[PDB]
């Protein structure tokens, strides 16, 4: 459908919103590139690892290189829908959003290639739990935006994407990490790698934020909506860190062989500590 | 719509797709930041100027500034059609041809905001025939993507986009900002800008003949599509060449002040010669 002007035509930028600040930080802090990591030394460890401890590591491999790739699809409908209703800053954001995540799946793709994995189908390690949020919910919500932009919708994918997928799974994805393989001195380049996402998903997390709360600020009974769409989807939250917690249980020759006492109940601690403070990043009353 | 699986969990990114390639040298070539450019001089030129010598500029920037909007906007859909076709190589390159354009938006919008004319609407520079090709036929051909991303709906999108707006109309601007300005000592932020953008215009275009090539190379009647579709769009591309020119003609100041013999007769004859060697570069026989 026709354009009918253009903003940078009429006026300029809206140098002042806080989604061209934000695109300014990105393109500040993002410049990493996963293809200048150094991964000969994961190599040797993996190769070095037994069998039974080679396992250990690659369920939360898995639940990463879907949980990117689906994002990297699935945030496109986001981006067309704030085009459509011409919020022009938060697009020039999105744009440093998407190629963050594209960036990710290569990060993940290029370790499971240098480690020897590539080859291995990976999908063993996503029970129902995992698949209801991210081969179902997660695309659902998204894709929904290309025909119902309402706020309820714009509040339901923000909520989905950014505080539970992201706000949630990835951020104690990226805690599970560094208690684990950064305490026994493994994957450097891994490791390196989960930094600069963890970097990259702090601005992803805020634009979430941005987004429920503008959209709060104008009526103040969508809180209402965030909270109960953010209750609808902890049963699969920890349905899967239970089942990732069980996995890890029944196979503890990798903690044995580097004297980890891994918490798996300070990390499930993590994830509930994570989604309760997502909550009360939003305020019910205009912020 | 639901997610079946991930291939960067079954397997890995194809690491010798050309669209993979062209994503890496997008990286390692796309650092520079628009925010970096300094306008200082350009603004000192540009009030220096009078005000017959100050308008002879712009309608040239406002071609450009709704075009790089446009383009922002109305890449999306083929992002999507990709995406939805399992192209995850092409998405990943398509995340860094986004943020290029938004950069490219943001790179005029910084000089207009720099001269003093931010508040001025310069959408009076676009006539009849620019109005069909990026208010209409542009985000048609894009949008359409959304529900038909046939072969033929797709080689009509790479050869608006890539072939004529980008390959044919963007390059020949380029052309013209060096003749004129470059020539006249004037403006070296916005020349600068410039220099960028036409680097990331190589990629863009070559997205666009690896599209519209790997559809030919299956049914070499889509060539004739192709051409079919170059030449519908050539009345809008040289009648608004024409107007321009005809600006150029009739405020010849700037010209006179700066000993610019300005070779109408050179660019009309560029924009010819790109639209032709646009045509070339598709091989009617597999290649
Ligand atoms: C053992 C304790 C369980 C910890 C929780 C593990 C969650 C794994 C995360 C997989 C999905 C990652 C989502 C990516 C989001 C993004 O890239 O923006
Ligand atoms: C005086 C001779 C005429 C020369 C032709 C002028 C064309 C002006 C270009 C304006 C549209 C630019 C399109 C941007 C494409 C992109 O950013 O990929
Ligand atoms: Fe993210
Ligand atoms: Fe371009
Ligand atoms: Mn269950
Ligand atoms: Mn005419
Ligand atoms: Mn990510
Ligand atoms: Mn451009």
């Amino acid at each position: 459908v026709h354009h009918d002007g253009f903003q940078t035509v009429k006026a300029t930028i809206d140098w002042e919103h806080p989604m061209f600040k934000l695109y300014e930080k990105a393109k500040r802090n993002g410049k990493w590139n996963p293809a200048d990591i150094d991964f000969s030394q994961d190599q040797k460890d993996f190769a070095s690892l037994t069998s039974e401890e080679k396992i250990s590591a690659l369920p939360l491999v898995a639940g990463f290189s879907a949980g990117e790739e689906a994002v990297t699809l699935d945030i496109l409908p986001m981006a067309h829908a704030l085009a459509r209703q011409g919020r022009l800053e938060d697009v020039l954001f999105l744009t440093t959003f998407m190629h963050d995540e594209a960036k990710h799946v290569e990060m993940f793709s290029r370790w499971q290639q240098a480690v020897g994995i590539g080859q291995m189908d990976l999908s063993v390690f996503h029970n129902d739990h995992y698949k209801r949020i991210f081969y179902e919910a997660l695309p659902e919500a998204m894709n929904r935006l290309y025909a119902d932009d309402s706020p309820e919708a714009v509040i339901r994918a923000a909520t989905v994407y950014n505080m539970i997928v992201e706000g949630t799974l990835a951020e104690s994805g990226y805690y599970t990490f560094r208690q684990i393989y950064k305490k026994a001195g493994l994957f450097p380049g891994l490791l390196q790698g989960i930094d600069y996402l963890n970097m990259d998903e702090g601005r992803h997390i805020q634009f979430g934020i941005y987004t429920i709360q503008r959209i709060v600020n104008e009526d103040e009974r969508y809180y209402e909506l965030f909270i109960r769409y953010m209750d609808e989807l902890w049963p699969h939250v920890i349905g899967y860190v239970d089942y990732l917690t069980e996995l890890g249980k029944r196979q503890q020759q990798l903690a044995r062989t580097y004297a980890l006492e891994i918490d798996y109940d300070l990390l499930r601690h993590y994830v509930i500590k994570q989604f309760n403070l997502r909550k009360k990043q939003i305020s019910r009353t205009k912020r």
